[PDB]
């Protein structure tokens, strides 16, 4: 019927209903419960309106504890074992004292093993400094328990970078100097993170993509898997996730020596002493991990709604997330997944009425996504042949909360102006803003740098779902959530992120009791989808990525800069790249314009016209991918080869030139970045041509 | 106006004309005279009437001779080094006396050196048996000059092959054996090969593909290459061209032992024997190779037409064939290019009349296709992009004969109805079919085994500017020649290949004088572009990749059947494939079903039904390529890791299966097959739901 419609639709009390039913049992990825679930949500689509609707499977490497002989760290002495056993569960928040299947905290996919050996404290692991930072006093890791605390770098660089000290053995933490709310409780009456809470998480590095035997190819039933041996990035030593009142425990008697600078200071009843082994009375004293996990393939399942378009059903527009959930789910994922909910049951109320999309709609309910993107990447691996030549754009929908202090989007500078324009026709749930934009209410709370005029919108990128269909496939796409105020908490992640606690009513009693925010993520949301599987010309907008592309040539340039000389050296130039991102400005600039001219009476065109608006996201797809990691194909958007959390664009020179300076043979050291300045020119210059005068 | 109208406008006196002026002058590929005649082929087709012709350079990596110190092989003994020096040059066939830069026979890429040695006689190099043979008699080559004959596997593992079993350099040379018609004179007044003659080619093993030096990247200005030490497939011993005149006196004084088989004798007047250095009054002597070439990084030019679509111009359809010959190109390639010539001027003539193909039509000359097809790639690997999203078909035109004994096609199983349809509706030139289907006279002449009732048509894959499209990107594509009978001449290539005598004169005076077939060849090339870049629906006919894959599946299942036992005991099914292959079959019938029934009214439809079409041939091309071979991702079509000629399809699973027999570690063996199984499956399985119901 239109728009509006759509978005009127879309109630909160329901919302808020779905994420109770969604919550209350256990749905860790490939049990006997997340099944049911996935048959739940088949059913309820159907109902809804959805024309085709069915699971999609894959027989994927998973890896659980094991009930009978449970995991956990310990201290010992001479011959004395019992001193000091781990915590073996999470005590049950409130209302879920009797609930079967609630599983012990526990890294995933870890080694078996029984490691004995003195620790080695390490700020959040090697964000590569601080395990560069051992030889400033004498330390060889290698047969040493390290612990770390979880922060900064992923997880799983923290166990990996911790194989290449010599690790025996790894214990991750969640230290509250990182994430611990000034000024709360712990979760009961909290909505901080208690003591003996835990925070769950896989230690996979599968640096590119997909379940850790089946790469480049889905899990199908005849598929043919790698072995564990010849896995990938499976780590080669133990790992276990430990509460803090827990860590101290193991901080408490830590004898080291001189902890180096002041940052390594995780604000713990506690004096960070990096040093191996005890002191003292505790001399003898050593830790020990008993870790009795198993790898097993498991069966998984993809709830796969399908929306049939009016127009252009040959093309895809896709709204995901995954159920999947650690223990019950409160935020992640299952705030995401009842706004999915809601938002299908609402397109669904328009199509009983008579109504289809222009394009195709297609609803994804990933699975296994907490064990490494796995349901999403194997069902994508599958179709890449029809996305890669069909996807349109995909939105992604995991938490939909992290605050209450506004907006937060992240997006292919392509759906800028969408969300832009989207936005400012929203109402503000935001308190203090009657009857104002939500585009007014985000701008004013968390102005996008450079141009304040307008929101901040952030980049993409290693993560969810989303993932595959970005920065391997080349699909357009965005993220839209509700987070806190980047100024007063300056963490990452929100308390309780992968913990039991994550509940709820964790939900409906401290983040949004009204239910005010999950509506608008779902107006945000599905207005995306919207627009984007039913506006005549595509909501894309090239120019923009014109404009980032600058900034980040740039920025790149900036860091390059940094060796004047050595640059000049070795002939070090940036007029490609330059050039490149010049003429893509240029050439978008005639394309925008030849944009309005033609006359969308004739369908031809505008598809001519349509298309290469579509598949512009796909042209940053280099198809040998970067360096070492062939999943990962988007030569402006990846995670960087070295530091994912604070890296950069243009990822290829970025690592190219990351620490160059050590380089110990400094004449291949820049042929590299005198390459990859190349490759990323090439690129944007090709990327730009798409969008010159076909014939 | 109309199909006939285009092909009764192309006229023999003109292709005739053309080869002419493009055989009296040298264009090696970067030659100061193979770029004036770019610049004549881009000033003429924009005359004839192109909308657009530029042309598209890259600087490559090429080699060629030292004017000064010239190349050539001898004997040596006692201190004495004159004893027999070879042929500097090759004669100057007739009217072709006093041509400058007539450049000297040579094997391309070869390294600087001047090494002495024993030589070790071996059939057509290591076809892999032939030096697999040299353990059956005490043979270590290391450091000996081996001698093999052109013919079998392609040149350049001849020289790697080499490389393996230790040579120190490589003589090899055109043995009359081979190519030698029967029955025939030396070219003069010849048509067969001249004792002088030597035949030219690169030995360079791009397996994949590009510049030795511009991998997966365009040589464009700004590039970075590779350098020399680190570049792809170049030869690590220097090699040179013979003639037999000159091979004779090599293999004359040739005092070896016992020459295996009676196959080993290139029927030659001296006894072919294997066995190190020489015997008798010769015993002091040796071979020595004289070598002074260099590789230099050369401006190459490509001419590209353009011809924009009316209705579809973002989708391409493109005839090319490289004009860069060796000395003039008789044959290869100006018999083609000239083909090709009056093709476009035919278009052109359309054109003018106020004519427009429906999709757009793309004319390439391309350049350095002799040193390995580095011309029409690296312009590939810069539009990647483009053809990969609207590549429809790509047609190939290198040389036009080889017989006189009817029609040769090659292409993908999707243009096998339009060949047909298009054959019978033309005029058969050959001698004793008056008025009958060139269909007719392709038929009888040469009939397709299993179903004889229609021409033999052939697979594509490795050789010529096609290999791009084909192999690496995977773009429908054919060819077509006129060739001689499969049964009088079993040998490979027309004799005269790369030499000299490939002239003018040769093709007028001894193989199409009154240029019946050339004209022909024209009409069937034409007719193709014509077609695929002007028929509503695409000629394309997915039910007979059906077919194919099945046959395939077939002779690739029964390979593996040669060892019954060993399958049951790994465990080695074939179920998967042969299933993926049932539903592609199934699957294809109802979508040919379902593009009969709906309403070519409807644009949109009949685009998105046409996209299903043009997109399955790319739909069977894997991303990560063969293995160790990257830019060979056609799973169905691509040259065999080991043998490239007497090779199937399936080539993962055949190489996997080769020689599996004697495989060392019998588990790993099967392991490797048992995985092309699964991948080829998954493969065929994908390429087929790519014709299933969108959305
Ligand atoms: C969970 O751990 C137990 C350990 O008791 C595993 O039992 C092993 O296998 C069988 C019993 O299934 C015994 O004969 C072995 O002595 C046990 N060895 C070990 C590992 O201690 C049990 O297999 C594990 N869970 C399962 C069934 O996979
Ligand atoms: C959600 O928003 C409310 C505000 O409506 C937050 O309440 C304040 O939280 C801060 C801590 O950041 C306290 O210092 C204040 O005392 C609280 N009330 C005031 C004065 O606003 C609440 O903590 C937020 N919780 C989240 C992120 O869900
Ligand atoms: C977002 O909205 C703005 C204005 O509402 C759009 O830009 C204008 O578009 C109209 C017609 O589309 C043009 O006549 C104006 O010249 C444009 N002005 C500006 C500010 O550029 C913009 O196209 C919209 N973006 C999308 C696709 O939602
Ligand atoms: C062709 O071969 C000659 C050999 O005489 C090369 O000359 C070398 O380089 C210079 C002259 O250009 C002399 O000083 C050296 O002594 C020569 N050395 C060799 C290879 O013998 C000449 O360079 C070659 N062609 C070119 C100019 O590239
Ligand atoms: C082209 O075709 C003619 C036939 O029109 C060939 O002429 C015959 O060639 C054979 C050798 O294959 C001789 O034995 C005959 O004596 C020739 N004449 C007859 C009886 O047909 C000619 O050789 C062919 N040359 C090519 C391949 O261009
Ligand atoms: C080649 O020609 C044949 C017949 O001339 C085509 O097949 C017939 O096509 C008509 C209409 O297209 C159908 O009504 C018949 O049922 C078809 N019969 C057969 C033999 O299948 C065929 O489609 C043509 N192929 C192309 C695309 O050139
Ligand atoms: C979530 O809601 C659905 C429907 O509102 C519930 O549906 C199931 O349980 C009902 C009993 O309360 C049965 O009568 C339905 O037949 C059954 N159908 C489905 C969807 O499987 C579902 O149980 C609710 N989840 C819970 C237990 O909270
Ligand atoms: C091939 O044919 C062309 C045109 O028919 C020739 O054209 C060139 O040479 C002419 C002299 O014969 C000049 O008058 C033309 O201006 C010049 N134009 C071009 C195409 O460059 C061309 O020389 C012929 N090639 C030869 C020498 O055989
Ligand atoms: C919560 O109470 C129940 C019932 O008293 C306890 O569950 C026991 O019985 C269940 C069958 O109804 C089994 O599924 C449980 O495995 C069993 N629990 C034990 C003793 O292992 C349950 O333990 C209580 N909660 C807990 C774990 O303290
Ligand atoms: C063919 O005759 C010519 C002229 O007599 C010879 O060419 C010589 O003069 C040319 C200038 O017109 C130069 O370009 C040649 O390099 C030069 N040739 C010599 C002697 O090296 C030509 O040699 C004769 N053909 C041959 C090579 O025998
Ligand atoms: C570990 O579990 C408890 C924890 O305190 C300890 O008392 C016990 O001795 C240890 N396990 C055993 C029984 O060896
Ligand atoms: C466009 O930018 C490219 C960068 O690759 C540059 O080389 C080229 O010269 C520019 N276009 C023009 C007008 O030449
Ligand atoms: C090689 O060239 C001729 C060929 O017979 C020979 O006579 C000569 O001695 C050799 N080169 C020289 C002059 O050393
Ligand atoms: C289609 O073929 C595939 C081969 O991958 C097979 O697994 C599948 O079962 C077939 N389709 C059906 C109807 O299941
Ligand atoms: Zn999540
Ligand atoms: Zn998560
Ligand atoms: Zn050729
Ligand atoms: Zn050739």
């Amino acid at each position: 019927h239109n728009m509006k419609a759509f978005l009127d639709e879309l109630k909160a009390e329901n919302i808020k209903k779905f994420l109770y039913n969604f919550t209350q049992i256990p749905h860790l990825a490939g049990t006997e419960q997340n099944f049911q679930l996935a048959k739940q949500i088949q059913s309820q689509w159907k109902e809804f309106g959805l024309d085709s609707v069915e699971l999609a499977h894959y027989d994927v490497l998973l890896s659980y504890p094991n009930k009978t002989h449970p995991n956990y760290i310990s201290i010992i002495n001479e011959d004395g074992n019992e001193i000091f056993n781990t915590s073996l569960f999470e005590p049950p928040p409130p209302g879920y004292e009797n609930v079967s299947d609630i599983v012990p905290p526990f890294s995933a996919f870890s080694p078996q093993g029984m490691p004995e050996g003195d620790l080695v404290y390490v700020n959040y692991a090697r964000t590569e400094d601080f395990f560069k930072l051992e030889r400033d006093m004498k330390i060889n890791c290698s047969g040493k328990i390290v612990i770390a605390r979880y922060g900064k770098v992923f997880r799983g660089n923290k166990v990996k970078n911790a194989q290449l000290a010599g690790a025996k053995g790894v214990i991750l933490y969640s230290d509250p100097a990182d994430y611990f709310a000034p000024g709360v409780k712990s979760y009961p009456d909290g909505w901080n993170l208690p003591g003996g809470g835990v925070q769950r998480g896989n230690i996979l590095n599968l640096n590119g993509a997909g379940d850790p035997l089946t790469p480049g190819y889905p899990a199908n039933e005849y598929a043919y898997r790698r072995g564990i041996a010849e896995a990938v990035g499976l780590p080669s030593i133990p790992v276990h996730p430990i509460g803090y009142y827990d860590a101290q425990k193991l901080l408490e008697k830590m004898g080291g020596s001189a902890p180096p600078d002041s940052s390594w200071r995780g604000s713990l009843k506690v004096p960070y002493n990096v040093g191996p082994g005890f002191t003292g009375n505790f001399s003898t004293q050593k830790v020990k991990m008993h870790i009795h996990s198993t790898n097993e393939v498991t069966r998984i399942y993809n709830v796969i709604g399908t929306l049939r378009g009016a127009v252009e059903p040959d093309r895809y527009v896709i709204l995901g997330g995954h159920r999947d959930s650690w223990v019950f789910g409160g935020i992640d994922p299952q705030s995401g997944a009842a706004v999915v909910h809601e938002i299908v049951r609402s397109f669904g109320t328009l199509k009983k009425e008579g109504w289809r999309p222009r394009r195709t709609i297609l609803f994804a309910s990933w699975d296994a996504e907490e064990f490494g993107l796995l349901g999403s990447t194997e069902w994508a691996e599958e179709n890449s042949r029809l996305l890669q030549e069909r996807g349109v754009a995909y939105i992604n929908a995991d938490s939909s909360i992290e605050g209450n202090y506004t907006l937060r989007v992240d997006c292919t500078p392509l759906m800028y102006s969408l969300v832009h324009n989207l936005t400012k026709e929203l109402k503000s749930p935001d308190e203090g803003f009657e009857g104002k934009s939500l585009y007014e209410s985000w701008t004013k709370k968390s102005p996008s740098p450079e141009f304040s005029g307008m929101p901040r919108i952030s980049k993409l990128g290693s993560g969810n779902d989303f993932e595959v269909f970005f920065q391997r496939l080349g699909i357009a796409s965005g993220r839209a959530r509700y987070t806190k105020n980047w100024e007063t908490n300056k963490f990452s992640g929100y308390p309780l992120y992968h913990s039991v606690y994550e509940t709820y009513e964790l939900v409906e009693k401290f983040y949004d009791p009204m239910f005010k925010y999950h509506l608008t993520v779902a107006q945000v949301r599905g207005g995306m989808v919207f627009e984007l599987a039913n506006s005549i010309v595509l909501p894309f907008d090239c120019r923009d990525y014109a404009v980032v592309l600058r900034k980040y040539a740039d920025k790149i340039y900036s860091i390059s800069m940094k060796h004047p000389q050595e640059m000049k050296t070795y002939s070090v130039s940036f007029d490609s790249l330059f050039s490149a991102v010049k003429n893509f400005t240029e050439i978008a600039s005639k394309f925008s314009e030849r944009l309005q001219d033609f006359d969308k009476s004739n369908p031809i065109v505008l598809r001519m016209m349509n298309d290469q608006l579509m598949f512009l996201e796909r042209a940053f797809i280099d198809p040998l991918g970067l360096p070492d990691r062939p999943f990962y194909r988007h030569v402006i958007y990846a995670p960087s080869s070295h530091n994912k959390y604070a890296g950069e664009s243009f990822p290829g020179i970025y690592d190219a030139l990351f620490d160059i300076e050590s380089k110990v043979d400094p004449s291949k050291a820049w042929g590299e970045v005198k390459r990859q300045i190349y490759v990323a020119a090439f690129t944007v210059q090709a990327a730009a041509e798409t969008l010159s005068e076909v014939a």
